[PDB]
């Protein structure tokens, strides 16, 4: 007796998690946090965003006004859900550059549409087909206006309508390409000649061309669709004499936060801020591993399917009289991180550091409060996935989005290792900290004896220990006693 | 008395600085310097970069020849500035994929134009038109050939020019659409057939359209502009029976750093080597806010509006006997940003240590140089705003930029964070190293105190602080009075 | 005597190397080994890629049956290398788009081909020219059809092809453009009309256009070259009234990760992971400057020409009495990195610590094995340099691989920078614990001198200073002896 021991140690617990380090492939830590989201629910949440579920028709047949999308009419979206069971059902048409035109209308967000009353004078209007049926009659496209022959003439068209608005518009028309020079002449009284479309700054000339194609829902014709844009101030001018597919008005074109997704995941009634093709996913985490298309806040997408952020410190097993830090956990602390062991007259004790616990938990909810619920919201980007082959531009689109995901990856896989290399750091600073202060504290009352505890040399009873932990300790009281113990021949 | 007290300490400030570090979210330092520029001057200097502001001309108007843009024949620039206010005062045109011709024209630097004698024997040249006046004469674009008919024939054409030159040759060509035919008849004596220019490598066949478009400076007609590369070796072959806009020669074609902008800058006379659609800016830093259009030897463009890089150590407040480092900081210090401060039998002094202080100073000047005035060049680029609704190409270009700055703002946001922490690292390890090195000289005649402070158990004039100070304290001479001091019994 | 001295200190070598850190743009280390590969032997090893040589021909003249293509029928690869020595010797043809041609049949990697029996009732097959050679013969490409008239008359074909396979087909056909209205007549019977090639999803009509061309191979007629891609149970439909240079069949379309390269490389024996342009290359090294167009498992394309990151501790010279590591390396020290010298009544000895020598290897051999032998395999990716000038799209291809390459580069300028800090700091950590290790073992029989050595206090022969080293030292068996010798008065 007439000396006591004093130790200095950390927590450890039985199930620990392997994370990565600058310094190690493999450490483990008492606890992690995973920074990858890797599953969703599988259904689409209708909130927070405006959902427009396509069901059976694609945008583009929206816009046209398929019989089936007749429901669609002027709505509005965040985001336009096409699915893949969608199927045209009314006049087979193409659109030469149907991407940039599906794109735009789905980044405008709205199929707002403003009739018009353009001056047919000497054509019949409102053409019908039984290849469009609209409650069991023949019809048509309703934002498209089939003319032909009036009294087996055709007369040259020449028609403007002027944009006095203060708002841009969009005019969707087309020419059609009949099978057979017999339809041309029963639709158009005459031989086929090019529709030229114009306004101020541009000018689009289309030629029909009469000839079979393969039958889709029995027709061998086609109807081509164009755009043109009208800025206030210009004029659409329309000049043709047959063929002309026209428009009935125009839509409204806006900017915003608008886009399209192709998907087949059901509509929740719930509420989720990011929306991927297999569903809306929570948002908490910095980085996801479900899909490289996203809409609204969303974590971003890197390739690892894991990625363990360190929450905790270095666990270390207990080794099988009180010893201190050095190669050592206490798995029986469990009320704090670090503290103190002690031997005395008394007993043998234990007690947590509740500012170095705190400091280091502070530490770690700082970083946490960095990556956690901190994603930024993207809206319309660039199609990521393609059903038919294309070469150079598709190349392009493929390239850009796999460097962004090589980059992403690496910072995500650099940032993870940097932050785990600190948190081992901090948290290994904490316990060096506190050995520090302690043995500062004790001055020439006691000697380090290399495994974390010091030898005191003087009676040090429960309130002396506790002295020493409460920061009050003063060494000169015991001085004496201490250096007479410490520097005796023995 | 018989003993001295000596602390370490550091400097603190008044007026220090918030920063952010991988620990801290805010820290306050000593000193902190932005790393964003965020403000222009708002001029273009037209210095070092030679700079051709288009006035009332965009640059293709300029190629044309338009009559107000007459004094831009010839000219080379580095940069190309297009204001909002270019007019085009001449026949209305069009010119198919205009982005690819105003870039390579640009990305090439030079109006130079070679005329040419091309053998248009059967057709009238030189025409002119009230819409483009010249002088107060009907005129044309001074760089094409309006071609009508001779007597009221206009022979088939069939011109070839062949390139026997050691460089490229860009040829500017024209196909008239007239309003009517009336005017078809009137300038070329017959009815439209295709117009076809072709290379051995290349061909182009183009079909005039008759029609009326929206007037335009009260001309229904248009021109639609084609260009055509012939390489050495190569030969230039016109085939037409009208409608032809021919050319006069040829461009030359360089490869080089030039490129153009849309500014509304005023140009001034002065020096600037980073050049934005705001203005110059200065580019000593690294990053910066104002404009992601850029040309010339620029700071990265970021999201960020300032990110500051720490230039001092910690700032910590003097606490209210001398004391030490230890959560304290000397408001007193400033000769120095380490030092020592003394109590002994002369009286309380202070002096700065030069080694830490300077070792401290040339690490951070270190990083400063690696980050102030390192900026790097780029020129010709993308196009980063747009003002048509395109689509798919748009939407790429959007995507590229938008990612690229994402990227760049996240790596400027983690160096400055890693930085940060470096600096607060490598300031804390000199006062530390300071405290080692003294504790190391004083042996056994000192004991730490734990503030920061040595006591000293020896007496210990100005000249014995002084050698503690200079590193020449010989321990040994004063080993026996300190052992006796320290190891008494009180 | 009555006292010995036992110093700790690490290696140096007489020929260190300069490296980076985030402290110093130079320190000197022991070691280090370079990360950027900047050579390649300038052959393309034929292993384990399966390549195929164009030699004379582009991939689009074998797709097409040029004579001198014959050898490549239905050959399959995973680098196609294209020579600027190719040249096409049949007749003379363009492709609209022929980059993304090019592309597509480059990726699918196969030039496997299908004959199929076309009804060609009415007219004449097998069309023939002396522009295009086979053994010696007029010929035609081998995988095209010339189609005449039949006794003078050209009836108005309507030719089907179905798709009953469960794999798609690419068809490749193409438009005669005869140089006058005499072949014209002599070919087809009578005046040229559209081409259309159809199916139920796609539309492609293309107009011959008759007219002079610069003579190529003494031709000035032309062949414009279309592909279409049938999908399973769609139908190929062809309507023609002349000029049309008809499929003899359909190729294959697969998706894989074939590719194509522009290189004069000889391709030698020998097996290489890294295709570029210059040759392959060893992928030991993470990082590149070779090229930026790279085929399979590549370091990755930087602007650096090197860098080194460190595989040893700072490198220091020794001063010119025993003394320790403070400012202080032991050139001496060949069989560890670590160790201890010491002085006693025996002599001056020196020792390797072998656990402090391993622990700093391993580490160091960790962070080789993250970076050396780990890269990741790219295939078909945009094209990177360019033999015409064309504005917009290339503009974007450049700018998009340019951000990449400045994005990279960034990132290993980083990466080294902190890996070699890291490495830094751990070597000298080592050093730092070894020092604490050993101070904790002495407790009182030894005084620290400040030079990175320890004064013990009692005779300490080869016996004593290895228990130290092997930390079995008992302090307890020398400290009445040290403690006089300590606390003496002199
Ligand atoms: C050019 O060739 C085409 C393909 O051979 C051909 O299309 C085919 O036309 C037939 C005849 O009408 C269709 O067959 C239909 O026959 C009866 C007619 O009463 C219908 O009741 C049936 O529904 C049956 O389908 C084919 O469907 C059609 N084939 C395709 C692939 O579309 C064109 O008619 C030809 N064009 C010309 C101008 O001759
Ligand atoms: C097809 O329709 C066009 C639009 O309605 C039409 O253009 C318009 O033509 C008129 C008549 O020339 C122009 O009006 C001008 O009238 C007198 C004529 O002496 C002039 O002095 C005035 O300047 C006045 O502007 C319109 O300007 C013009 N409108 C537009 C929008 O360009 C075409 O003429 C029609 N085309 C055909 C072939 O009939
Ligand atoms: C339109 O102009 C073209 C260029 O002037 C012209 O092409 C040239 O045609 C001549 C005549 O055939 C070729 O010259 C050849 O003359 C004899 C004919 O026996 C040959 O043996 C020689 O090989 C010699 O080359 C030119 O080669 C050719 N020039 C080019 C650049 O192709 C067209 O013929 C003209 N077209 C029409 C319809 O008149
Ligand atoms: C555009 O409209 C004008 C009429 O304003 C058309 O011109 C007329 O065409 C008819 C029949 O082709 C001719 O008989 C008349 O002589 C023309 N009138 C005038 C005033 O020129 C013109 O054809 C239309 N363009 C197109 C491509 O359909
Ligand atoms: C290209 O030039 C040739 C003349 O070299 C044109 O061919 C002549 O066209 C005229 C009028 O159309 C005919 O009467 C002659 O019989 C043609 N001459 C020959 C030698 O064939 C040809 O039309 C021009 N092509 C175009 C598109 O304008
Ligand atoms: C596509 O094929 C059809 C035949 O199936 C062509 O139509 C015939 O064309 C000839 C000559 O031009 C006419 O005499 C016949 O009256 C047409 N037959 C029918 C049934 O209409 C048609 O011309 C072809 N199309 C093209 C562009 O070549
Ligand atoms: C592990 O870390 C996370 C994030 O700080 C925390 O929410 C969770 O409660 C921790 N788990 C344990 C067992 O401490
Ligand atoms: C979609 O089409 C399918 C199959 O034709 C039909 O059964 C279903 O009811 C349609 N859904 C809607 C909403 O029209
Ligand atoms: C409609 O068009 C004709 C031109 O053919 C014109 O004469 C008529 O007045 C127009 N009707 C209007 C403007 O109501
Ligand atoms: C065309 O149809 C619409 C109803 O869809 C009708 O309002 C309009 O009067 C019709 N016009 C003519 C000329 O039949
Ligand atoms: C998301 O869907 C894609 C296909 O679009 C699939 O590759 C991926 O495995 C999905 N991820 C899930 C369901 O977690
Ligand atoms: C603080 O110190 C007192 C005596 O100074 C000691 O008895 C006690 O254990 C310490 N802690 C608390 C919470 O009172
Ligand atoms: C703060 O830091 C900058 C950059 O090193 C320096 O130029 C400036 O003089 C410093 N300011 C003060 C008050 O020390
Ligand atoms: C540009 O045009 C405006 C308005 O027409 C005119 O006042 C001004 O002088 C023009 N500037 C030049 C340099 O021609
Ligand atoms: C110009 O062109 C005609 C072809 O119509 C030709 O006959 C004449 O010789 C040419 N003049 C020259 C080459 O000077
Ligand atoms: C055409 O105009 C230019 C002056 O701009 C003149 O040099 C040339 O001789 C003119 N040619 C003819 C045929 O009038
Ligand atoms: C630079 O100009 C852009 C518009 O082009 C504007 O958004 C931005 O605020 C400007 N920055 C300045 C003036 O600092
Ligand atoms: C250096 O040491 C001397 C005595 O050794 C002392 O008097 C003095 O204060 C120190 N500094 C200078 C600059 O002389
Ligand atoms: C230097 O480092 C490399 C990589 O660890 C190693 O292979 C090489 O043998 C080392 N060279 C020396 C001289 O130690
Ligand atoms: C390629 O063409 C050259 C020059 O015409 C010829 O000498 C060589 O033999 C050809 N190589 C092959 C493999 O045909
Ligand atoms: C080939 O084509 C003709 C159409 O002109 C057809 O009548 C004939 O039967 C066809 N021959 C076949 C299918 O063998
Ligand atoms: C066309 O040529 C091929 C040989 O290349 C032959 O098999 C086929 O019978 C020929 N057909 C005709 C109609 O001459
Ligand atoms: C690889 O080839 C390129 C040209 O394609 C050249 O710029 C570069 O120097 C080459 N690198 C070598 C041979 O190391
Ligand atoms: C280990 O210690 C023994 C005595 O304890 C000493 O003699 C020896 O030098 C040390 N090393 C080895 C390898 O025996």
């Amino acid at each position: 007796n007439s000396t006591a021991t004093l130790c200095l140690g950390h927590h450890a617990v039985p199930n620990g998690t392997i994370v990565k380090t600058i310094t190690n492939d493999q450490i483990e830590v008492t606890n992690a946090t995973e920074l990858v989201q890797s599953s969703s629910t599988g259904g689409i949440c209708d909130s927070p965003h405006q959902i427009l579920d396509g069901e059976n028709c694609t945008l583009i047949d929206a816009l046209l006004g398929d019989p089936q999308c007749d429901g669609f009419q002027n709505k509005k979206w965040d985001l336009f859900v096409e699915r893949s069971k969608a199927y045209s059902n009314c006049y087979p048409y193409d659109v030469p550059d149907y991407a940039s035109l599906r794109s735009l209308v789905a980044s405008s967000g709205t199929l707002e549409f403003n009739n018009e009353s353009f001056n047919w004078t000497g054509v019949t209007q409102n053409g019908t087909s039984s290849a469009c049926k609209r409650k069991s009659n023949n019809s048509f496209f309703s934002r498209l206006n089939w003319l032909t022959h009036l009294k087996f003439k055709y007369p040259a068209l020449n028609v403007t309508m002027p944009n006095n608005e203060k708002f841009d518009k969009l005019y969707i028309w087309g020419v059609h390409h009949p099978g057979t020079d017999n339809d041309q002449i029963f639709l158009y009284a005459q031989a086929s000649g090019r529709i030229t479309v114009s306004t101020k700054r541009s000018q689009q000339t289309v030629i029909p061309n009469i000839g079979s194609r393969p039958r889709v829902r029995n027709i061998p014709s086609r109807i081509s669709i164009y755009w043109t844009i009208v800025k206030p101030g210009d004029i659409l001018l329309i000049n043709s004499t047959g063929n002309l597919i026209a428009p009935r008005g125009y839509f409204k074109i806006r900017s915003g936060k608008s886009s399209i997704m192709r998907s087949d995941a059901p509509i929740g009634k719930c509420n989720s801020e990011c929306i991927t093709p297999n569903g809306s996913i929570p948002n908490d985490k910095p980085f996801q591993n479900v899909n490289r298309i996203t809409y609204g806040a969303c974590p971003r997408y890197v390739k690892q399917n894991t990625l363990k952020l360190a929450t905790g410190m270095r666990n270390v097993p207990e080794k099988q009289a009180i010893a201190g830090f050095i190669e050592n956990g206490w798995e029986g602390m469990v009320d704090g991180w670090y503290g103190f062991r002690h031997q005395n007259s008394e007993g043998i004790g234990q007690a947590a550091d509740l500012k170095s616990t705190q400091a280091a938990i502070n530490q770690i909810n700082g970083k946490l409060n960095r990556l956690i619920g901190k994603t930024n919201e993207k809206f319309h980007q660039i199609e990521k996935e393609f059903s038919e082959v294309e070469g150079r531009i598709q190349d392009l689109e493929k390239y850009v989005e796999d460097t962004k995901i090589d980059l992403w990856s690496y910072n995500a896989e650099l940032l993870v290792a940097l932050e785990n290399q600190h948190t081992i750091d901090l948290t290994d600073s904490e316990m060096n900290k506190l050995f520090e202060r302690t043995k500062k504290q004790l001055r020439e009352n006691a000697e380090d004896m290399g495994n974390g505890c010091f030898k005191i040399y003087h009676k040090c009873d429960n309130a002396c220990i506790g002295s020493i932990r409460n920061g009050t300790y003063d060494h000169d009281v015991y001085r004496d006693e201490a250096l007479n113990n410490r520097f005796q021949i023995k």
